[PDB]
């Protein structure tokens, strides 16, 4: 009960800034996590025993792949940590349990492969789930973990209050489909220019969290140059070992999966960053002001973007 985690001086302070990096020491993440959780949500939201089991059972079912893999859940858990704690008043204590487990959990399971490649290779999980299918089976294996003798961190919550916080998680999951970001981010986009933005109405905070899911998921972006530059590294690893598989199935694979067209990535980000990117800081920054330093951080790194393409780097 009086047990706190505490970081070396240096950790203690960055972990609150949006553009920490959690360090490459893998055996220190769990206790960054569990430090998160105790600032963000109480020492009382978990016992300490239950969470300690669920985070190493939630670690034990992320695979060795080069971008989706327990760095980045615990990158994005970090994030959202951020967020909540930038805007301590607008969240239940629900809510602020849910999203840093939803964020821990969401890419539970990954093969390193978009719902795309599932579907063109016909995979299982693609005839179980028709939509969002690797969002569907990362909260598949979340219910899983939960259910495991010893690893019901929410066992202390009421049947409501429990029906409620795996439905946050499972909205939030969802909402890391990116397919589904570009109309949700839309529809906020006109909600809150038309002054209809309601944060009372559970159909709006659903949208929001599902905006905060985005920003966390795609916060690669938002760290200082150096990370952001070492981090495409391993997500185009991913990518180009995809597109290597379509040419197995003799499908030309999309410039951004294709190995052979490297020259062209300097380009490619900068569209995802004036197409995916900045919209979604800046939507999130004006219906969550104090979300800015996110925004500022991804202009920052479109702009060395641009000066890769110029030469100058
Ligand atoms: C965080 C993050 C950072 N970067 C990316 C890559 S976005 C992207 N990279 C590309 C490289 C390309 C082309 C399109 C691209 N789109 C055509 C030619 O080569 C993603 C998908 C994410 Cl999620
Ligand atoms: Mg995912
Ligand atoms: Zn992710």
């Amino acid at each position: 009960g009086l047990m706190q985690f505490t970081l070396p001086v240096r950790l203690c302070k960055e972990i609150e800034l949006f553009h920490f990096d959690i360090g490459p020491f893998e055996n220190m993440w769990p206790g960054i996590f569990v430090y998160m959780v105790h600032r963000s949500c109480g020492t009382s939201c978990f016992e300490l025993e239950k969470l300690c089991r669920f985070i190493m059972s939630v670690k034990k079912n992320y695979r060795r792949v080069p971008y989706h893999n327990w760095k980045h859940a615990v990158t994005v858990a970090h994030c959202m940590y951020a967020i909540l704690q930038n805007n301590h008043t607008l969240f239940t204590d629900l809510e602020r349990k849910g999203l840093l487990i939803a964020c821990l959990c969401h890419d539970l399971d990954h093969r390193g492969f978009s719902n795309s490649y599932l579907q063109k290779f016909d995979h299982p999980l693609a005839a179980l789930y028709s939509t969002s299918t690797m969002e569907q089976h990362h909260f598949s294996q979340t219910v899983s973990i939960l259910q495991l003798e010893g690893h019901n961190i929410f066992s202390t919550l009421s049947s409501s209050e429990y029906e409620q916080v795996l439905e946050i998680i499972r909205k939030a999951i969802i909402a890391t489909d990116l397919a589904l970001y570009f109309g949700n981010r839309k529809q906020l986009e006109e909600m809150y220019q038309t002054g209809s933005l309601n944060l009372n109405n559970q159909s709006h905070r659903d949208r929001v969290i599902g905006l905060m899911m985005t920003a966390c998921d795609l916060c690669s972006v938002t760290k200082l140059w150096p990370v952001t530059k070492l981090t495409a590294n391993d997500i185009y690893a991913e990518f180009w070992a995809e597109g290597d598989e379509m040419k197995k199935l003799g499908i030309q694979p999309i410039p951004m999966m294709d190995r052979d067209k490297k020259d062209e990535v300097p380009q490619g980000q900068l569209g995802f960053y004036n197409a995916v990117a900045i919209p979604c800081y800046t939507t999130l920054t004006q219906i969550l002001p104090p979300t800015e330093p996110l925004l500022k951080a991804c202009r920052d790194n479109l702009s060395q973007w641009e000066k890769v393409i110029r030469g100058e780097e």
